């Protein structure tokens, strides 16, 4: 299915493919701002609802989890806080925020939220693609002259 | 036993699966039914797609499958589909309404492929690839020319 | 100058077959082949309607080319004195309708019985003639739902 | 003996193509070329309706002579093997009509995409066949006002 | 902006000016565009003629140029002129509404003439005079002959 | 005062300082696309109005006009078919085609327009900064997942 956006609001995407990473070991994901919303005006924009799901491998065996919080000094910790969790056993590997970071600006949500990644497996390049919406409110602009 | 939109059919057919060893997938090409091969039914638009498998009584192991728009590594395909077909579920099927409405049966032909995987080793037809198309009820010619 | 409509509840289905080569007067026959969208099982149980026939010649044709449509015939010459109706180049239009001589019989027995007879004066090279075949018959149904 | 009127919005266009001196049976290929008053771009981009081919001989026209418009064709001979009408001269009426062969090309369409194809059984003289041709299509529509 | 008459239509064509020296007048002749140029069309009459000049940035001094009744010496044209196309106008053009009403293509392709003069030295092309012209809504054949 | 895009439409602009030229040359000023809109979908959206308006030195002396046109074998010629012209002798030093581009696409704007500038007296860099509008249909965006 598909989950419209509020009046008013538009979505953003972009992924990144997971690092390797040694038995149990949590990695850190880093969030950047698309070119798009880059510029000035864009960055202030608030946020909306978020979601985040895993694109795994067919031969991805053990178990695998992701979520997205605030950073944390330690890496497993996220995962202790996240108001929810992507994991593999689930039927769908998502994880919906739909107000935990409403409010913040786009920058803020590329300043401090970060993607938590943990299997209990050992990784390879490609192994994981990590997904992630972004729902804030419709950059907007308008002009005239003399 | 899902019923098909008004104003389209649907078209059945079949592909065997290629010999490969484990843990590897492998791609499966989509070809047209004789029956939807020609010039003025290729045109036609699609509706839902539907994949759902068969697999000899003595398949073991994991198997998964699914159809998505080609791409250059035939494992990645399981990263970026809707829904997939494994065998460890109760029905090992998968749907597509959403993803594939409006797009061509030369399209469907020329740019989507079925990806396989297999955590054991298969033989030639261990696994028999149904498909399912949704299709606008093709239309035929109704009226001899002069001469 | 026309456009016979089919009947309600059939369809035309059209497909060519170029000559073979042959010599002066020799008759020769052309083996009717169902289509590819029409060859699946599921089709060939339809039951025919309305036939036509009708040629293509290269300008330079001379002489006098017949064609018609008949159930096999042990001598090929012997088809022409059966068929109630064949397709000349010396008439106005070269052409000849079955409205009835076909109808009830089956794609496969259309495939299985009938034959195109062909028979030029002068020699002919291949694709001299092209032989349009047009057979109006009920129109195929595809599955209508998907399987569970 | 018959006046066909064109249609509401449509108008005819009339221009002619004097054959080129040719062999015995060799097929030849007359290039169509819009009239001047339609060339203008336009004009181009108007949409064709009927078309009809004629053709006019010199008395003294011996032998064999058809002709006919066809998608250009890559071997010339063939192109009378799809027509769906071809104007001969032994007819008793030396035209073709294309009532719908043709309708809803562009006028640019039908300069860059059709042929007129002509055959002779015997060698034919320059001038010896003229090739009328009279293309149906929408009424061309000029500036209605000035430039200020 | 200015509306044809009823039964009338509009067409425009251009020409452009030949190099000529300072303060001497050259002519430049009328031919009829193609559209017009068929036998049938240029029997048509004519209503309101509209002259309307296009400069070359860099054009200076002055520069005019009038449509009159072909005369033997270029220069006179400017004096049996009923309105001039000037450039020290604010719009470089002019209108003969009634001078030239009742003629025929052929008659204003053949004995009217376009006079232009420049104080200063032109060079090709550095003067477009554009032509509009009322006429009858050209008229065609609209059916086919018995064979 | 401020002429407001039709509904559905927004305003784009970019500027180009006049390059350096003599005594009453006719110089070419390209145009390409801003960056918010070399986008493959923005590229597609179509043109409303436009106005062309300049920006001269208090020292800028002498005649100076300027125009946009279908790119012209020749510079100056663009000035014969512009349906307006952008001359510092008028009060307002500006031209607006309110419809003569209306239909085309971004990438048609750019590809086959261009800014054609003239001055009676000689130029140089910085001497004319040339302004322009392009209206336009809104770009748009919206996704959903799973």
């Amino acid at each position: 299915k598909a989950i419209k956006a509020w009046t008013g609001y538009s979505v953003s995407k972009w992924t990144a493919s997971c690092a390797a990473a040694e038995a149990k070991v949590t990695s850190a994901i880093t969030i950047s701002l698309p070119n798009e919303l880059s510029s000035e005006r864009n960055k202030q924009l608030k946020v909306g609802r978020v979601l985040l799901w895993l694109g795994l491998l067919p031969s991805v065996s053990g178990t695998v989890k992701s979520c997205v919080t605030e950073t944390q000094t330690t890496a497993a910790a996220s995962f202790q806080v996240a108001l929810a969790v992507a994991d593999n056993s689930k039927d769908v590997v998502a994880a919906m925020y739909p107000e935990a970071f409403k409010g913040i600006t786009l920058e803020q949500l590329t300043a401090d939220l970060t993607i938590y990644l943990y299997s209990s497996a050992a990784l390879t390049e490609g192994d994981v693609i990590v997904h992630l919406e972004v729902e804030h409110v419709r950059p907007t602009f308008d002009d005239s002259f003399t």
